[PDB]
């Protein structure tokens, strides 16, 4: 039996993010379960406590995870979060690596809103990918949450909204597979870049796998080159134009531009209602007991 | 496009693959509850769904045996619709970071000895005892260990006369090598003893995390490691009941009726000297089914 904070019982690993590791535990007092991020204190570069503050700044936003309790305790900084349903990668695999157009558009609509909300509290996420989107439990079950603000950062000053400066020679940050063209080239990341990664997440959900996925070297140069060489028209072939239009828009944004988040959603909701779907949140994984 | 197999069962996503065929989640539209639905191709080279269904139909009303819901053909497939069960012991071991407490291995051992005995009481050997083939039950029945997958199962005696199948040598391996019996490796026909021996290795795996003969770099090496590793090395640092358990199984003759009760009581006794309550609380109790 393992206790943290003198009120939580620590169970088993249920996750691994960018830093730390996530486990199941129980609020012994409340009588209800939780996610418990742990980072060991003898890491070269501490992070949980910074991330913890990013969560308190996002709190009370649609599909932003609730933080129950934060603090350091012996050898582990710890962060108790509301427990959440499974990730879109988990669901994607449960659905055998293929989602209907309906599920990809219900998700697209929520994914763009969480990204927009982060951008309005002055942060970029920088690792938009299937694992960092999660469905809530029970009441909040048709609601995509966003997680892992471990690589996120301020892109503009909280007071003046002055954008961060443009620069170059940045290292890779974020998952190679879904990075922006610009990140592959070493350009400082901005809002455009978060939404362009969503773009690849959406095509990944349609294709089953991107075409720069599953190459085999002995660096990641290769990924970069085929992502940059793939004409959008060819990546999106056999899928609605709206997916090429979203990505061309994002690829066409400028470093400090405010993306038009209403327009990008609009592509998708208009495609949605033109196909004859009903906005009932029946997803592809709907026969589960969330 | 929606799809009702039979008239009653809505097909959904794949959640399993056993020895043959595949398993999909499905919903019993009428009764509002959920089911698991096995599928095999009609034109498959070695048809066994009809056969497996007969074994389940006859084993029905056995504790920890899944209920047969429905059987028929549809399109290119044979279908057997079953009770929905919860996750395997393999799945759960992994969730517990490949570590099961002694209470859980004993609580598990009791039920696993009984299931095998039940199978044997219905005149079959399973031949692939292993943690993937033991599943916990759902909701009401989350305390219950169930057993699945009789695609490799065999009649070891007549139902009428209890006449034993005859000794045979030079058999090819049937079932997983990691948990096979010493004699299964030597190519002797499989009997009741071998199910119980296989279980002994499962139990010891639950203790160790991994068995000694796994991870190795052409399976002949799995075999020859198993016959270097005497039980008293395998089982060192753990209660002796495990060694006793294994030695006993290795001593049964080909057609012996194992004393399941004796092998059950080795464990029950140790359970109550450790001071545990037989309360059905497993290491994975955090979970919620
Ligand atoms: O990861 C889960 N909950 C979770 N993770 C969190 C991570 C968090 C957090 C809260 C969190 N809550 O706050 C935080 F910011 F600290 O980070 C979870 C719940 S169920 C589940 N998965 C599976 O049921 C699963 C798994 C594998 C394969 C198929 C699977 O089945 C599936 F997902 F397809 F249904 N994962
Ligand atoms: O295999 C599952 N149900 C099933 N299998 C069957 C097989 C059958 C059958 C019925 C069956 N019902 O009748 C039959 F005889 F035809 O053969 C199942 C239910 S839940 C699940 N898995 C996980 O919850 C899981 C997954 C990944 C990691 C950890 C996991 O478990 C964790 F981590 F949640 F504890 N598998
Ligand atoms: C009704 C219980 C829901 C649990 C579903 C778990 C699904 C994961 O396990 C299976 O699914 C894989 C694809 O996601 C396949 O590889 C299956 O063989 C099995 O691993
Ligand atoms: C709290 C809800 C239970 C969900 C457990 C899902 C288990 C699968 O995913 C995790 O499990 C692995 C083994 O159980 C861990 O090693 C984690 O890395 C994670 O992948
Ligand atoms: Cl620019
Ligand atoms: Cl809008
Ligand atoms: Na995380
Ligand atoms: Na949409
Ligand atoms: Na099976
Ligand atoms: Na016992």
């Amino acid at each position: 039996e393992l206790r943290v904070g003198n009120r939580y019982r620590l169970g088993n690993k249920i996750g691994s993010g960018s830093f730390g590791d996530i486990y199941l535990g129980t609020d012994i007092a409340a009588g209800e379960e939780v996610a418990i991020k742990l980072e060991c204190v003898k890491t070269k570069h501490p992070q949980l406590h910074i991330e913890s503050k990013i969560y308190k700044m996002m709190q009370g936003g649609v599909g932003i995870p609730t933080i129950r309790w934060c603090g350091a305790e012996g050898d582990y900084n710890v962060m108790v979060m509301e427990l959440l349903g499974p990730s879109l990668e988990d669901l994607f695999n449960f659905c055998s690596r293929k989602f209907s157009l309906k599920t990809v558009l219900l998700l697209a609509d929520q994914m763009i809103s969480r990204i927009e909300y982060i951008h309005s509290k002055n942060f970029i996420h920088r690792d938009v990918k299937p694992d960092n989107f999660l469905m809530g439990l029970g009441k909040k079950g048709n609601l995509v949450y966003i997680i892992d603000f471990g690589l996120a950062k301020k892109y503009r000053d909280a007071r003046t909204h002055q954008h961060i400066p443009y620069r170059e020679n940045k290292n890779l940050t974020g998952t190679a597979r879904y990075a922006s063209i610009n990140t592959h080239l070493g350009i400082e990341q901005s809002r455009r870049d978060d939404l362009e990664s969503l773009g690849y997440v959406l095509m990944y959900f349609n294709l089953g796998s991107l075409p720069w996925q599953g190459l085999k070297a002995a660096k990641y140069e290769r990924i970069s080159e085929k992502k940059m060489s793939t004409p959008i028209e060819v990546l999106c072939k056999g899928y609605p134009s709206e997916f090429a239009t979203y990505l061309n828009f994002c690829r066409s944004l400028r470093f400090d531009d405010k993306p038009d988040y209403s327009y990008l959603r609009q592509l998708f909701r208009n495609l949605f209602h033109r196909q004859g779907f009903s906005y009932d949140y029946v997803f592809d994984w709907n026969m589960l007991k969330f």
